[PDB]
């Protein structure tokens, strides 16, 4: 029963040299992904380019964290299994929900419909059902039908009506 | 020494089984990962979704890009211990800091006010504390306490005033 | 000669030493990522935390999905051969562009332009260039130059109108 043992001596030497291939290949794979994912560089020099996941506990306590340095991103919505995207290029493209804001700038503004009723054109035009001001106003033509007076009215200029009664 | 090196061929066998068993089960472990998570090899340029860095050669030089075709997202500042999530995927959850914009489609703007003022609803509605206007105007009705009638006015309507200068 | 074999018994004993060195560092990395970022334990119901691209099947067939916990991300586009510093988040700032809205609250609002020729502020006031009203206007104080006057106006206050022609 000599036999025996070698044979496995052999089972065993024949196995090693291909576990040997299969494991290089792991660990080649791993260099790989390393450089593209987890490149397992403990350290803040780097700003820890890649990507990393750090579940770091401070005197506080465990506080979880992802860190990126790429953006390159092209989103969808999963959301009731849809497939809308979101984030080309151009600056966002969902729709604007309620917002506070604190500084706008932007020439056109628009009421809506193939006619807005109150538009803000970038020539500064505007309409309105209303002009409510507690203070001065400076205008320069108009075409207006009524204008209710009862206090102070001192003329400057020219004043030429159809009829004046009083 | 008689059985040490025979002993060893068993020893060895065993070791070797049992490792191979951690082994496949591992391995069948990361056939599962990539298999949904992110992808692996080289596969080509055409769908590629999963999560992939490559840092590819350009005119100015290297680009690490980093490509996700994936879905929902939320965030949360980590600094130095804070805890406040801010763009938790709600569809532009909380306000915008110093923009430029463009164009819009909106019914109701206000201002924004505690013990509060103007705004600019869907409905026209505008109390402008200082309505400066250097061109034209169509007004049909307005209530005007204070008249400097600085240059030529006229009056298609009806003028009628209690007092009278001139 | 025959001694190749009894020595290859022992050559085993040290390349499997070698192998499990190895392979137990590999496997105690893997098992540090996981809680960390391999996640390689299930996860059950809704409790998740951590990382992963889950492509669940459905009714309706192929489901990917993504989920990240809390995270901060960098700002580079897509714009291949090129550098685009765009979404870098800082101050809850990301640069909009052309969008609908809904509900908006802004006490500053310009013009769009090197200087803002419309402007709105918390002061609350508009330096427009026209500004018809359909509606009722409640302007206090102002001036008007060319205008002419299409309907009825009574004045119950004084009346110094430079000429009265009829």
């Amino acid at each position: 029963e000599l036999l025996e043992k070698v044979e496995l001596t052999e089972d065993n030497a024949s196995r090693l040299e291909e576990f040997s291939k299969e494991w290089k290949d792991a660990s080649d794979k791993w260099n790989a992904m390393a450089a593209v994912k987890a490149e397992q560089t403990k350290d803040g020099k780097h700003y820890v380019a890649g990507i990393g996941l750090s579940m770091e506990d401070t005197e506080e306590g465990k506080l979880s964290q992802f860190l990126v340095a790429a953006n390159r991103i092209a989103a969808i919505d999963p959301a009731n299994g849809n497939e809308t995207p979101m984030f080309v290029a151009q600056g966002n493209q969902i729709f604007m929900n309620d917002v506070f804001l604190k500084r706008l700038t932007a020439p056109t503004i628009t009421s809506g419909g193939n006619p807005p009723a109150f538009s803000l054109t970038p020539d500064g035009k505007l309409t309105a059902k209303n002009a409510d001001i507690s203070g001065s106003v400076n205008a320069n033509s108009g075409t207006l039908s009524n204008v209710t007076i009862a206090e102070n009215c001192t003329i400057n200029g020219t004043l030429r009506a159809e009829k004046i009664v009083g």
